[PDB]
Formats: C-alpha cells, structure tokens, sequence
C-alpha cells in the first residue's frame, strides 16, 4: 500500500547537514515555502531520531503540495531536501518536543512582558 505522496498540511524533511544546531535550518526553509504558499510554524529538532529532519506546518494544505512538489529535490544545506508530506507532524511537533508538555496556549506568540 503506497498512495503516492499527497498533502496533509504539512512537509517532512531528512536531509540537512547533521552539523547544524536549529536557529538557521528553520529561518532556512521559511525564506523558501513561504513563498510556495506559507509557511508559519517550521519545526525542527536536535533530538537522535529527529536529526537535521524537520517538518513544515503550511496555512493551507496547498502551500506543502509545492514546497514538496515544486522543489521535490532541491539543493539544500549541500543535500537533496526530499521534500515528503509528514504523517500529520502536528503528534509529531509534541513527540519530538522534546517533553511533551500538555501545553495550552498555541496560537498567538505575543510575550505578556519584555523581560530583561
């Protein structure tokens, strides 16, 4: 059983060099979906199973069918980024949250305060 690739309003990644710490691997790929539709929550994880793999999390589940498709393969981080729709990385943002905390406040990323 093997449906070709489809969307699911989100990409996965495995393929960026294993030397990079976050911080540019996602400001990386929201300089590049963006415009293939929208990008607005990449997720990234330093973690031994979730290596340089990262997943993308699109407004529309139309925006991952380019930023899969339309690059499918590109040059990225001197590696093929084989572009492949997640499994819902949504279970996936928390499994490899590193935690898992329930958490209750995903939406705005507005600080109640500027702290020092």
């Amino acid at each position: 059983a093997v449906p070709e690739t489809r969307p699911n309003h989100t990409i996965y990644i495995n393929n960026l060099n294993e030397k990079i710490k976050k911080d540019e691997l996602k400001k990386s790929l929201y300089a590049i979906f963006s415009q293939f539709g929208q990008i607005l929550d990449i997720l990234v994880s330093r973690s031994l199973k979730m290596r340089g793999q990262a997943f993308v999390i699109f407004k529309e589940v139309s925006s991952a069918t380019n930023a899969l498709r339309s690059m499918q393969g590109f040059p990225f981080y001197d590696k093929p980024m084989r572009i492949q729709y997640a499994k819902t990385d949504s279970d996936i943002i928390a499994k490899m949250k590193g935690t898992f905390v329930e958490r209750d406040r995903k939406r705005e990323k507005r600080k109640p305060k500027s702290q020092e």
